[PDB]
């Protein structure tokens, strides 16, 4: 893209997630957003990125997001892949290495995604003029 490639890829990758999500957000996640009282964009991608990595990785077989039969398992397969691709892009974008997570509140996946999307979309405006 004119702006950047990582951004385009991320947005698209993130889009698909909500583009056809299911019932898995009913679970609670770590809302690092309620901890921006003193942080930066770079740090945000760091934490978030980290959380996402573990979140999916540690949730692989939690039998909490499934709520269904092997039906989800297959669905998750693709989803997980998408998550890895995204996180991977976010981690690289961070422009650093890694940072600890400062738990503060909880959010339903859907919210987390929306928030991230909004941010990306918000800055995406700095492309046209």
């Amino acid at each position: 893209h004119k702006c950047d490639i990582t951004l385009q890829e991320i947005i698209k990758t993130l889009n698909s997630l909500t583009e056809q999500k299911t019932l898995c957000t009913e679970l609670t996640v770590t809302d690092i957003f309620a901890a921006s009282k003193n942080t930066t964009e770079k740090e945000t991608f760091c934490r978030a990125a980290t959380v996402l990595r573990q979140f999916y990785s540690h949730h692989e077989k939690d039998t909490r997001c499934l709520g269904a039969t092997a039906q989800q398992f297959h669905r998750h397969k693709q989803l997980i892949r998408f998550l890895k691709r995204l996180d991977r892009n976010l981690w690289g974008l961070a422009g650093l290495n890694s940072c600890p997570v400062k738990e503060a509140n909880q959010s339903t996946l859907e919210n987390f995604l929306e928030r991230l999307k909004t941010i990306m979309r918000e800055k995406y405006s700095k492309c046209s003029s």
